[PDB]
């Protein structure tokens, strides 16, 4: 479907839909996801259109060498980095491979991109292909990457309209963006920087910075879009638990609700929860690990509770208690 790029604004709005914080690197994920495909559609608009006036401006759009805006996205592990890709990729129903860096102590990547669009060769060549990673990069990986990244002809697949992501948490870039840069510091600084700067001063990061960090300029040239995301924080967490649209404690009240049961989760409880998620530092991922081992119980024996009101609590999420019934 290049026949309908939504708005950067409503590519914004999807992305609000799962994905809680991010703000900014929401707005410049959705503008730059919207460039890359406002610009195949209107190539692919003048091809079809097949006359001289169409033809000049394909022309001149070449001539002026719109460089492709793959993405790098900068941020801790759990942040909602391979999310945004993953919720857009989805709404565009657009076909997206994920890899790891590490695998690459190939063309196989590609190859699932294929799998992932039923071999549509254009489709895939209309797809994502993202990089999971790409900081834990050797010297090799990165070039060997390079060529299909600037893009070229593998078997067969042509990888020039595929839009590259490439994301990691970079953890030595924070310092390097707080030694040989700008907005240095004169006066006396107690210690090192609380991971709370340490992860701040990265929305500060420059071009050069990726370079000292260990990154070709021949890649990072290729990554025209730079996006650091926050790490989540309490309250984050407590609203990924219940804003997005797939919120686990809609899940849970969906489920419990088929057995005719009201499933609440008292504040505290939710901030319980969360306040764990952090500390076992299982993230955001571990939010379903967390619940399932205080409901299991209560979904084995639900049926003496049909009918009646079931409340979460702090002690019960802590597992030093039973839940609320209410008739
Ligand atoms: N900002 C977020 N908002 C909502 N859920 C999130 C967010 N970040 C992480 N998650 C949850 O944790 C998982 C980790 O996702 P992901 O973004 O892919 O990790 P990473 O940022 O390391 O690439 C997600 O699939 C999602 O369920």
């Amino acid at each position: 479907l290049l026949s309908y790029i939504p708005a950067p604004k409503e590519l914004k709005a999807v992305l609000d839909n799962y994905v809680i914080g991010q703000e900014q690197a929401k707005k410049v994920f959705s503008v730059a996801v919207y460039n890359h495909y406002k610009r195949l559609s209107f190539k692919e608009k003048l091809k079809k259109q097949d006359n001289q006036d169409s033809n000049v401006e394909l022309e001149h759009l070449e001539e002026v060498e719109l460089s492709k805006s793959n993405i790098l996205l900068i941020g801790p592990t759990g942040s909602g980095k391979t999310l945004m890709a993953q919720t857009l990729a989805k709404h565009l129903d657009i076909p997206i491979a994920i890899s790891d860096a590490t695998s690459l102590t190939v063309e196989n990547i590609l190859t699932r991109l294929l799998q992932a669009s039923d071999w549509n060769v254009q489709k895939a060549q209309k797809g994502i292909v993202f990089i999971d990673e790409i900081d834990k990069i050797g010297e090799g990986v990165q070039q060997a990457l390079l060529k299909i990244v600037e893009g070229s002809l593998v078997n067969q697949i042509d990888t020039s309209d595929i839009l590259f992501i490439c994301a990691g948490a970079f953890d030595g870039l924070a310092e390097i963006i707080k030694k040989r840069t700008t907005q240095n510091v004169l006066g006396f600084t107690q210690e090192k920087m609380s991971k709370k700067e340490q992860e701040a001063i990265l929305h500060l990061v420059q071009t050069h910075d990726l370079v000292t960090y260990g990154l070709i300029p021949e890649l990072i040239g290729r990554l025209p879009v730079l996006s650091t995301l926050d790490s989540i924080s309490l309250e984050a967490m407590v609203d990924i638990l219940q804003k997005p649209k797939n919120a686990l404690i809609k899940q849970y009240q969906q489920l419990f609700k088929m057995d005719e049961v009201d499933l609440i989760f008292e504040e505290e409880a939710i901030k319980e929860i969360a306040q764990l998620a952090l500390e076992r530092k299982t993230g955001a991922r571990g939010l379903r690990a967390i619940i399932e081992d205080f409901c299991l119980d209560i979904m084995f024996d639900l049926p003496k509770l049909k009918g009646s009101e079931v409340r979460i609590t702090k002690d019960c999420v802590l597992k030093q208690a039973e839940p609320l019934i209410i008739a």
